[PDB]
């Protein structure tokens, strides 16, 4: 059983950062099978691919990965960029425990088979800081 989570809720980098770098974090023990879980981020109040990448991906959990790091890329727009945020979504997770892909309900899962230990919404608001005269709105 291995819970995949986000380290924070809410992640923030400069625009000109280039990647935003989230941690997932995996309890449930110990677990060397491989867990999959599949990762996009939401365009929120913006556009994946227009302002910042949407880095869909899958997360690969493999012997040793108790935590696990994704970077999402930050697309080069400037705009008058005011709490500019999107939210990364955690969906389809799939274990490997037999040698096929198709893990047939195999007990090293999140939970029954799947979920997730977060929202799950990790929201990643960039910091454009060019003309980020923002105002604090409470997610
Ligand atoms: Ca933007
Ligand atoms: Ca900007």
């Amino acid at each position: 059983v291995s819970k995949i989570f986000f380290e924070q809720g809410t992640y923030q980098c400069l625009e000109n950062c280039g990647t935003v770098a989230l941690t997932i974090i995996r309890r449930g023990g110990d677990l060397t099978n491989t867990v999959f879980v599949d990762f996009r981020t939401e365009d929120g109040t913006a556009n994946a691919g227009s302002d910042y990448e949407f880095t869909e991906g899958t997360v690969v959990f493999k012997p040793g990965e108790t935590q696990k790091e994704i970077r999402v890329g930050i697309i080069d727009d400037d705009i008058f960029e005011e709490d500019e945020n999107f939210l990364v979504h955690l969906s389809n997770v799939k274990v490997s425990s037999e040698a096929s892909e198709d893990g047939i309900l195999e007990a090293n899962h999140v939970s029954a088979l799947a979920c997730l230990g977060s929202p799950s919404t990790a929201t990643v608001t960039i910091f454009d800081d060019d003309h980020a005269g923002i105002f604090t709105f409470e997610e």
